């Protein structure tokens, strides 16, 4: 049943030149079924979509949408990561 | 110097299909340059270069070069952030 | 000025068995501040109290104080890194 | 098995004034033990004393053991975050 709902937000994601809106704790109620998840077989469909989608998000918020409101935070974090320049202070 | 340093190794990244290899501590020497940098001209080009060097290998890294070799350490660590599912377990 | 008040926040850390609340912002304030700054002298001392009061109140969070609400976000992650276990799931 | 070694680890840390010296992925290991794991009993005990060793050890590097050649780099990287400054700078 996740298997077939990641599915379906990767093809709505591909339609589209923006990036859509996601419930908020998309990825975390992910992370809470793959404790419940008992069956190497599933986990392996729900891994790999999990995967597919965050990767087409990650370069639309890069290179398609400079809105960036439908991002969740941990996917603002992950752009930031990658665009800003962090540089860490230390007494030495 | 810096500006047209990190502009060649975008422009010749933009050249290949495969991840180019960087000298270890490449960012990490852009960040101590930062601290000494004292002339906002040049501070905004070398963060619009480190931007679109880095937003460019995420690219190839996620969809183009599947050989991770010449990824640096804080780079594959974006990469993993973006493909695989973390879990954390709590005492709840 | 913001030397000294830093060390108000630690001196009033020090005397309270309980964790202190601290605006919203606390440390992106200080952060701000730092570039800024201009002049070493103050920026080492900024360094130093920075540290102990962060040290302190993550102590104070780990053994003393069970309740959380006056930790800011970036300390309550801090707190989490240390405390939960964290597992990656790969496609191996 | 795995409750009993953690124990060990733990009353031999808390027994001296300095960091003791870890095996490289000791707690990579414990994490792939996890996913191992079918039984909730030795898990939250595990759990247990993942936190109580981590909590002492993170103490003992703060304040006790200037020497940090024991740490591993993901305690390290804790250490780093809590004392140290980061600063993010955007294009604004």
């Amino acid at each position: 049943t996740m298997y077939e709902s990641l599915k379906n937000y990767f093809f709505e994601e591909i339609k589209n030149d923006k990036l859509l809106k996601l419930p908020d704790d998309f990825y975390d109620d992910i992370r809470e079924y793959i404790k419940n998840i008992k069956d190497d077989i599933e986990l392996e469909r729900v891994k790999y979509y999990f995967k597919e989608l965050r990767k087409l998000r990650i370069y639309k918020a890069l290179y398609l949408d400079n809105e960036r409101e439908n991002l969740l935070p941990e996917e603002l974090n992950i752009i930031h990561a990658i665009e800003n320049i962090v540089v860490e202070l230390k007494i030495e």
